[PDB]
């Protein structure tokens, strides 16, 4: 799977909100762009005399993400945190150039991504009560991986003393993405746990925070629920459901070429962190079959 690769998975089946401190800073910004952003301007003005009812939007930025020493006391992470908009994503990461920017920033910062506006994404592997996760499908229509499978999730709009603000926008962005496309009641969902971070190298390497969340409906409610807003309720097309005992060996199966790369790092996450047991009960050949 060249389009994910891995930046942090977190220890002890994910990392609540209590234990991730922020730090967002303008040290933490893109860079401004070689020869201006000027360029940045010119694709934003094209795009709006075609589309004139578009809008910017403001973005959190990840420069990078430290985990702590394992089995420490004490905060676990800090998240490295910029600003960024919609507007600098289709200028940089969206553009036809973003290979060029990514060599530019490797030779003047020593940082691939230095020149990348590279949003942050949050996504989630939500289980129901009755032990299946939920895939939603993409509308063949959109910009981005039309017609391909994903999970629930969204790309949080801004607004350890600011810090601790910033980790609670991240924690509540994901479970509100949940109720406005799944239409889950908020008091079925767990606190979410965060699983760790996969870039998308689809897209120029933009990363996304990928949450572990449990719901107390069953799959059947789920479904009743995600229909029952009709279709003007959700963006997807479609819901569907597969057994958590099966996603465990999902990258073998014909599903996992349709994943778009976010939910492909959900899937992986969930497996590295929820799922491969490490004690003598759960690792048990007839609980943890081989193969
Ligand atoms: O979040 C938005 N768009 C996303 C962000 C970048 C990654 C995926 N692609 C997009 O277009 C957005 C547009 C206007 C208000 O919010």
């Amino acid at each position: 799977d060249p389009e994910v690769t891995l930046l942090l998975q977190c220890p002890g089946g994910g990392l609540p909100q209590e234990q991730i401190q922020a730090e967002l800073s303008p040290a933490h910004d893109r860079r401004p762009l070689p020869g201006g952003d000027e360029a940045i301007t010119a694709i934003w003005e094209t795009r709006l005399k075609a589309q004139p009812w578009l809008f910017d939007a403001p973005k959190f930025r990840l420069h990078s993400a430290t985990l702590a020493p394992i089995g420490s006391r004490g905060p676990q992470l800090l998240l490295r945190l910029g600003l960024t908009s919609y507007r600098d994503f289709l200028g940089t990461n969206w553009s036809s150039s973003a290979a060029w920017l990514r060599q530019q920033g490797a030779t003047d910062w020593g940082d691939t991504q230095a020149y990348l506006a590279d949003p942050l994404g949050v996504g989630a592997a939500l289980a129901t009560a009755d032990d299946f996760l939920v895939f939603l499908r993409r509308s063949r229509q959109v910009a981005e991986a039309p017609g391909l499978v994903d999970v629930p999730g969204g790309h949080p709009e801004p607004q350890d003393l600011a810090g601790q603000l910033v980790v609670h926008e991240l924690f509540s962005s994901v479970l509100q993405e949940i109720c406005d496309e799944v239409n889950l009641p908020l008091l079925t969902l767990s606190q979410p746990l965060l699983l760790g971070i996969a870039r998308n190298e689809t897209s120029a390497g933009r990363a996304s925070a990928e949450f572990y969340v449990q719901c107390s409906l069953t799959s059947e409610q789920v479904r009743k629920h995600y229909l029952s807003g009709g279709p003007e309720a959700h963006e997807s097309t479609g819901i569907f459901f597969v057994e958590t005992q099966n996603v465990r060996r999902l990258p073998e199966t014909e599903m996992w070429a349709e994943l778009c790369p976010s939910a492909k790092g959900a899937i992986i996450l969930y497996n590295r962190v929820q799922g491969s047991p490490t004690g003598a009960a759960l690792g048990s050949p007839a609980l943890l079959p081989p193969l």
